[PDB]
This record gives structure tokens, sequence and C-alpha cells, in this order.
């Protein structure tokens, strides 16, 4: 399954896990540091994944950067 | 499945999802502020995804931008 | 499965859905304003898209433009 | 899934026609496109073969074609 | 399945469906006129095509011209 | 499946399916004229195919010619 | 057949962490890479994100990534 | 399943095709004249082509010519 | 499944394999000398790989090298 | 499955198929005469080919040649 | 499967098989001497394989040279 990588410009990165189904909402928020990568999966609970902060992210379409708040 | 990625690029972009199947109607609208990312598969119970107010959005096929 | 991406270039742009299977007739129009973006599968109940309206359009073979009358 | 085809087009009352899949071909489906129309369509259980009549800008996996009416 | 694309460049091209199976025949002649375009699958019932007119085709494995006479 | 495309470059071109199985015979011979074209699939009845007379062939690896006496 | 993520640790005590595939999310591993060292670490059916926390080079599909500490 | 192209160069060209399975044997040898073209798939009964004589070959690989 | 190259640029390279499954811990650990070449696929038992030494390792995702 | 290219470059090259399973012996060597060209496919009861003998080689790594004793 | 060419640069090289599953052992051990080419897969009997001597090996990665004693 595609995953995407989220590296954390700033402290307080929050990359949040949206529930697949017929209902949507967050069932995960995964902070992260100033430097820190996290490299996520879609998933069978993980249909949409949203990030709040600033971030470098990168997914099969290319780079983009999330501005923090 | 695919999906798209959406960067609002002003506050209160809607990213809103459409019901698969025989009956089509929004199921869920996610609101994004400024600057937020939201990565957003095709699913069991999206078939389709309307964007409305100003955003960046990537899919597979290129870059398009939604004008609110 | 494939999907197309609409940009409505002026208001009351119509995407439709053609049927799949034996009868063919549309099931849904989906209308969308100026600036507004669709992104639409071919799925279990529609095997064909219309496009009514000044529209950019993009699938996996390019990009094409509809036209309002 | 299955490939698809796009129709643009060019005047009006461009036909794209489906043909019936099986071992027996005729027309099931006539989809009239005024000018500036876009139709995309795919194959299908119904449909195995796609006839364009009018003239049209025809996009398929195979690059770009135009018909020409008659 | 993968797919022909057969624009006619004069009146009376035939395109003809060969019988998948053991016993191998036409079994439907499409007939299109000058302009005309047919994009037609290999299926179930068609494991050859024939074309027989001058004709513009386009396969997977480029552009081929057919001549009549 | 994979499919050739042969474009007879003379009349009388010959393209010959040979049984997929333990044994190896031709099953059907098909006949081209000059300029007519013929997109063939191997099948689960044909799993080789032999061209004689002149004529311009497009596989998935390039094209080739053939060349009669 | 999933994909692998590959980490060299530019500095000692990096921490490559596994997040928990399923409805729950939690760290179930953290493997500590000191500097030079390489991991090449899988998704898998328990692992479906992953952490790294520490300076560290990292290749994925979508290219080059760089965790800072 | 993958084909391989073989037009001949000269006349009595021979594909030969070696039997699948534990035993290895030719059992079909198709003669091919000059200019002649044919176009075979690896097969349940084929696992392995021998090309003797001159002949023009086009695999999934490049082009390689027997002599 | 992937595998990956590993040519030990000096003695003593350890190739570790890390256990598939909800626990993780070493499995084994191959050794090599200066110049050998070990070519590793992962497996039902191996999910992880770990390279301690100085190596050129390839992968899919390009090259790359460990450190003593 | 794939395969590969073997051609003679001198008299008697041989092209041994090594038994898949636990065991690992020779099972079949093909003898090439100079100027033959065998294309061998990885099979159920072949894993892995050993060519000896100066011959020219085509994978789908690229052209490599074995050279004679 | 994946396959791994090798051509022994010297007498001697070893190409050795390493056993899948949860223990890892040398089962096989296949001797090339100088100029010869060895196409060996992965298998269900074998998911690593280790090249001692020097050899030209080539992968999907690109070449790959090992180094004798
Ligand atoms: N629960 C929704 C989450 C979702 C995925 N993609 C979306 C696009 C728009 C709105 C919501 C969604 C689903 O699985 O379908
Ligand atoms: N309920 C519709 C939603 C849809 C998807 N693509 C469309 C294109 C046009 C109109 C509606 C749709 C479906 O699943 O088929
Ligand atoms: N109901 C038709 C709709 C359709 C798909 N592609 C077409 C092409 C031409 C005409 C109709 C169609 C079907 O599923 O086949
Ligand atoms: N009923 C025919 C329609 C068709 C598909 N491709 C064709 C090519 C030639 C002639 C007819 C066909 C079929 O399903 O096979
Ligand atoms: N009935 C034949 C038709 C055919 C397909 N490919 C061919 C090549 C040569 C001759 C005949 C054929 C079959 O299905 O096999
Ligand atoms: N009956 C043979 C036909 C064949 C296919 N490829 C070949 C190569 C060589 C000789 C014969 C063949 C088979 O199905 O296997
Ligand atoms: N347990 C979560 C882990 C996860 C994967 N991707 C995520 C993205 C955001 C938040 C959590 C996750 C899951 O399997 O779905
Ligand atoms: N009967 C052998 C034929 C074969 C295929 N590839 C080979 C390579 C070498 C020697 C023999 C072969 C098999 O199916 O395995
Ligand atoms: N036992 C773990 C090993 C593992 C694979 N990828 C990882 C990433 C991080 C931490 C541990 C791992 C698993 O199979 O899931
Ligand atoms: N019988 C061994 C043959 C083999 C394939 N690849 C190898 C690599 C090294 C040594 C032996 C092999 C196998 O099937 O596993
Ligand atoms: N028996 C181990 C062999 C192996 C494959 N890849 C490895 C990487 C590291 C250590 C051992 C291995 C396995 O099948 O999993
Ligand atoms: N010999 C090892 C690995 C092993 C072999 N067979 C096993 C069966 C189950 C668990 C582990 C093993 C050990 O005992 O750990």
């Amino acid at each position: 399954s595609d995953f995407v990588v989220i590296k954390a410009l700033e402290d307080g990165v929050n990359v949040i896990g949206l529930t697949r189904g017929a209902d949507t909402r967050f069932h995960h928020s995964e902070k992260l540091d100033k430097g820190e990568v996290l490299i996520a999966q879609f998933t069978e609970h993980t249909s949409a994944i949203k990030v709040r902060g600033k971030a470098y992210i990168q997914t099969r379409h290319g780079v983009i950067e999330s501005e923090g708040k």
C-alpha cells in the first residue's frame, strides 16, 4: 500500500490518521519534534492522513510542504 | 488505491467525500485551514472527491489548483 | 480503478455519471461552480462520465478541455 | 480497471456508439455530444467496441486521433 | 484486453473479427465510412482482427496503415 | 495476451497459426492480399505464428520484415 | 513484497521505531543504531509506520530525506 | 508468456522446442526457409528453444543472430 | 520479494537478520570478510536487515555505504 | 518466468541446468556448436543455469560473456 | 523470483546458497572456474547467496564485483 514521508520542520508537527470506513474521525495523533521523520502507510484503519505544522512531505506524487497554524 | 494530496492555500477549504454506490451524496467534509495538507485515498466509501476553496492539489495526473 | 480530474472554468459545469450495465442512462449530475475541483473514479455504478460546460480535465491520457455552448 | 477513451466533440451531433460484447455485434447505445462536450468512456462487460461518427478529438492510451464526419 | 484504433481513410473500410477458438472464421464485419473511428478490443469472441481498405491504425506497437485495392 | 501486427506487402501472404499443446501442427492459414492488415493474438489454440510472404510485422520487440522467395 | 526504508545513522544513538499496525497505535520496537550502521526495514503485518529520531540519511522509493537530531 | 521472433536468413533454419519438465528432449523442430518469420511463445510444453542455422532473432533482451 | 546486495569493504562485517513478527530480535548474523558479497532477500523470517562494519550496499533505492 | 539467451562462440559450449529443490545437481547439459542460440527459461525443474565455454549471454540484467578454459 | 549472474574472474570461485527458513546454513556451494557463468535464482530453498572469490556479478541493482581473499 502507499506511504507518505513527513519530516518535521519545527516542533509539535501533528500527523493525524483518519478512520477508514463509513465514518470519519481521527483515531491517532503522532507528534513530531523538529528534524524527526515519520514514514506512514495507508492501512486497514487509516485511509486519510492530515499534517498540521511546518513539515516537508514526500509522496509518490512529489514533494509538498505544510505550513503551520 | 489512488490518493490525492490537497494543501489549503487559504482558511476554510473543504475536502468533500462523495459516497460510492448507486446513490451519490456527500458523506463527509474535511475542513482545512491555511497551510494544512490532507492526503486522502479513494476507498470502499469514497469514489469521488470534491475540493472547494483555494488549494494546491496533486494527483497521479499532475498538479491542479482549485480557486475559491 | 482510473479517475478523472475536472476543474470548472465557469459556473454551472455538470459532471454526469452514466450507468454501468446493459442499461445506459444518467444516474447523477454533479454541479461545479467556477474554480471547484472534482476527482472522480470509474466504479461499479459509473462506466462513463460526461462533462458539460467549460472545464479543464486531466486523465491518464493527458489534458483535454470541455467548452460550454 | 478496463481502458477508457476520451472523446471531445468538435461539432454538434457527434455520435459515440457502443457495440455489444459477445457473439453478436450491434449497437446498444448511442450517446450524442454537442460541440465542446467531453465523454470519457470505458470498455465494459456490455461494450467491447466504440465507434465515433462526426468531428471529434479522441484520446486513447495509443495517442490522439481525430474523427471527421460524413 | 488490448484494443486497436482504426480510422477509415476512404469509404467502405471493413474491420473484421475472427473467431476465438479451435475454429477460425469471420464472425462480424464492421463497415466504416471515411473519417469514422472505431476503437475495438480483443474479446472472448474475437482473437484476431483484419482490416481491409485504406485506414490509419494505432496499436500498442505503434502506427500502421492498411491500403485498399 | 500478446499480439502481432502483420501488413502484407504483396499478394497471398500467409499468416499461419500453430497449435498450442503437446502436438505442433498448422491449424489455420489466413491469406492476406497486398495492403491488408491482420492483428492477431496468441491464444488458447495458437502458441506460435509463422508468416510466409513479404510483410511488415510489428511485435512488442520491434519491427521485423518477412521476405518471400 | 512490501516497501522498505533504508536508514544510515549519521551519529550514535539513532532510534528507528516501529509503530503497530491496527486500530491501536503504539511503539512496539525501537532499534538503536550507532554511527555508520545501516538498517533496511520493511513495512510488515506488525509495522505500518516507522519513526526515525536522531541524525540519519534515509532512502525510500520517494527519494532521499534526512532526519536531524 | 514471453515469445521469441526468428527470421530465417537462409534456407533450412531449424527452430527447436525442448520439453518442459524433469526430462529434456526435442519435441518439435520447425523448419524455416529464407525470409520466413516465426513468432513462438514459451508454453506448457516448451521451456527452451534452440535455433540452428543463420537467423535474426529478437527477444525482450534485444537482438541476437545465430550463425 | 526485494533483496539487498552487501559487499564487505573490510573483514568481519556482520549482516544481521531481524525476526519477522510481533516480536523483534536478531535471529542470525552472517559474517563477511573483505571482498565477499552477500545477496540477501527479505523473507518469511527476516523483515529487517542490519549491516555493521564497512560495506558497500545496493538496494532498489540506490547505493549506501555503512561505516565502521 | 525469466529466460537467458546463450549464443555459442565456439563449438562444444555446455548449457547446464541445475535442479530446483533441496538438492542441487546437474540434470541436463545442452551442447551448443558455434553459432547456435539457446533461449532457456527458469522452470519448475531448473533454478540455476551454468554456462561452460565461450558464449555471448543476454539476460534481463544485460550482456555477459563466458570464456572457455 | 529474482536471479543473480555470476562470472568467475579466477579459478575456484564459490557461489554459496544459504537456506531459507528459521535456520541459516550453507546448503550448497557451486564452484566456478575462470570464465564460467552461473545464473542463479532465489528459490524455495535459497533466500541468500554468498560469493567468495573474484567475480563479476550482475543483479537488478547493477554490477558489483567480489574480490578474493
Ligand atoms: N472514512 C473515509 C475517510 C476518507 C478517505 N478519503 C476521503 C476523502 C474525502 C473525505 C473523507 C475521506 C473513507 O474511508 O472513505
Ligand atoms: N456514487 C457514484 C459516485 C461517482 C463516482 N464517479 C462519478 C462520476 C460521475 C458521477 C458520480 C460519480 C459512484 O460510486 O459511481
Ligand atoms: N451502460 C454502458 C455505458 C457505456 C460505457 N462505455 C460506453 C461506450 C459507448 C456507449 C455506452 C457505454 C456500459 O456499461 O457499457
Ligand atoms: N461482439 C464483438 C464486438 C467486437 C469487439 N472487437 C471486435 C473486432 C472486430 C469485430 C467485432 C468486434 C465482440 O465482443 O467480440
Ligand atoms: N481461432 C484462432 C484465431 C487466431 C488468433 N491468432 C491467430 C494467429 C494465426 C492464425 C489464427 C489465429 C485462435 O483463437 O487461435
Ligand atoms: N505445440 C507447441 C508449439 C510451440 C510453441 N513455441 C514453440 C517453440 C518451438 C517449437 C514449438 C513451439 C507448444 O505449444 O509448445
Ligand atoms: N495503527 C495505525 C498506524 C498508522 C499507520 N499510518 C498512520 C498514519 C497516521 C496515524 C497512524 C498511522 C494503522 O495501522 O493505521
Ligand atoms: N526440461 C528442462 C528444460 C530446460 C529449461 N531451461 C533449461 C536450462 C538448462 C537446461 C535445461 C533446461 C526444464 O523444463 O527445466
Ligand atoms: N518484528 C518486526 C521487525 C521490523 C520490521 N520493520 C521494522 C521497522 C521498525 C521496527 C521493527 C521492524 C516486524 O516484523 O514488524
Ligand atoms: N537446488 C538449489 C539450486 C540453486 C538455486 N539458486 C542457488 C544459489 C546458490 C546455490 C544453489 C542454488 C535451489 O533450488 O535452491
Ligand atoms: N534463513 C534466513 C536467511 C536470510 C535471508 N535474508 C537474510 C538476511 C539476514 C540474515 C539472514 C537472512 C531467511 O530465510 O530469512
Ligand atoms: N534453531 C532456531 C530456529 C528455529 C528452527 N526451527 C524453528 C521452529 C520454531 C521456532 C524457531 C525455529 C531456534 O531454535 O530458535
